[PDB]
C-alpha cells in the first residue's frame, strides 16, 4: 500500500485535521508524536523547518492545509467538483485568519505565553468568533445537507468542528447563541469512524 | 465562461490572480474598487473581504483558494496531486512570511505608523533571511529553474512578484541570494507575463 507517516508534537493543534482524515479513510499510518529535544534533531531536514510534514512513501510534504488538502483529495473529502474544493479552500483560509486573531488569547491559555486570560477572551477571542460565526452561519443555512460545502464531508468539516469542540474545553460558553454550529460540531463527531478516532486518541489538551 | 475579479487598485493580494489570466491568455473583468465602493458591496462578499473572484456568478473568495482554482484550470497548479500539495506549501509558507513582516510592510507603504529602520533591521530581513533560505533550498534541487517540478506553477508568480515590489522599497532585498534574484528574473521574462508587467496600471504596490 501506500505508506504514510505524519510528524507532529504530542498534540492536535495542526495535524490533527490529517489524522481525523486517516481514520475516515479507514487508511492505516505511522503517527509520529516528538518532544522538543527530538524535534530539534530533525528539524533541519523539514522543508520548512517545522511540523507537521507528512511523508508519502518516503516524499516530504510540509505545511497542514497542503497535507489536509493533499489527503482530502486522495480519499475523496475535498469536494466534488473543482469548485466546490475551491469553497472548501477558501473556508480553510478565512478559518486559519480566525486564527491568528485569536492567536494570542489561544497561546495564553494553553501557558506557553503570559497574558491576562479574560480580557483577551472578552475583547480577542469572543469578536472574533463572533465575526467568524457568521460567516459559518450562514454557510450552513444556506446548506440544507448539513455540511459547510455540497452534499457531503469535506475536510473543512474536520478542522470547523474539531476546532469548536476543542474551545469548548477551556471557554464553555462558546458556541452561546450559535445552536447551527452546534448542530454541525455533533453531526459531524458523530459520524462513527471519526467518533471512534476521537475515544481511542491520545488524550491531550489541544 | 465569464471571470471577474474584485478587489482594490493594487496589485496586493488580487495581484497573483491576474497574472494567472495574463499567462492563460484569459480575459476577464478586472473591477478596482476604491474605499466607498468597497463599503457598499462588502456585505454581499462571503467573508467580507476582498479578493473576489465570480466564476460565472458563482462567487469565491480568499486569494490562494482564487490562485489555486485559476491556476488548476489553466494549468499552473503543478502536473501532480503531490506536487500540487508541494506548490500549495511553498504557497502557505509564504504566507506565514507575509505575517511575520505585516507590521514592516504597512510601515514602509506608509498606511502605518511605525519605526521603519528597527522594523527594517529587526522585523524584516531576519525573516527574509529565513524565508530565502527555504526558496533557495528548492532553487537549488530544481534543475528545471521553477520552484517545483519542471513548469511554472502560481507559487512561482507569487514569490516573484513580492520580492520585484519589495526591490521598490528595500533595494538591498535580493543581495546575498542570486538564485532568487536568478528565479525572480526568469519568471517575469516570460512574455505573456512581462507584456502584462508593462501594461497594468502601475499603482506603488
Ligand atoms: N503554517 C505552519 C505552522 C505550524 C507551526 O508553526 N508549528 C510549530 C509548532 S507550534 C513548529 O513546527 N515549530 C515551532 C517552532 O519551532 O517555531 C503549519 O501549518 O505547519
Ligand atoms: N486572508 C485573506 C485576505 C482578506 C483581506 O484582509 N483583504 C483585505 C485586502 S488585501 C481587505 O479587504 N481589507 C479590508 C476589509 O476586510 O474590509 C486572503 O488570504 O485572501
Amino acid at each position: 500500500m501506500v505508506h504514510y507517516k505524519l510528524t507532529y508534537f504530542a498534540i492536535r493543534g495542526a495535524g490533527e485535521c490529517a489524522r481525523q482524515i486517516f481514520a475516515l479513510a479507514d487508511q492505516e499510518f505511522e503517527d509520529v508524536r516528538l518532544d522538543k529535544e527530538q524535534f530539534a534533531k530533525v528539524k533541519p531536514d523539514l522543508p520548512f523547518g517545522q511540523v507537521p510534514v507528512l511523508e508519502v512513501d518516503g516524499k516530504q510534504l510540509a505545511q497542514s492545509l497542503a497535507i489536509c488538502r493533499y489527503l482530502a483529495r486522495q480519499f475523496g473529502f475535498a469536494g466534488k467538483s473543482t469548485f466546490d474544493e475551491a469553497v472548501v479552500d477558501s473556508l480553510a483560509d478565512q478559518y486559519s485568519d480566525y486564527r491568528v486573531e485569536i492567536k494570542s488569547f489561544f497561546y495564553t491559555v494553553i501557558g506557553m505565553r503570559e497574558g491576562d486570560v479574560e480580557q483577551l477572551k472578552k475583547e480577542v477571542l469572543l469578536p472574533a468568533r463572533d465575526k467568524f460565526f457568521g460567516f459559518i452561519t450562514k454557510f450552513l443555512k444556506k446548506s440544507p445537507s448539513g455540511f459547510l460545502v455540497g452534499d457531503s464531508l469535506t475536510w473543512v468539516d474536520l478542522l470547523v468542528s474539531e476546532h469548536n469542540a476543542t474551545m469548548l474545553t477551556f471557554v464553555p460558553e462558546f458556541l452561546e447563541g450559535y445552536p447551527e454550529v452546534k448542530e454541525h460540531m455533533e453531526k459531524i463527531r458523530a459520524i462513527p469512524k471519526l467518533k471512534k478516532w476521537i475515544e481511542t486518541r491520545p488524550e491531550t489538551l489541544f
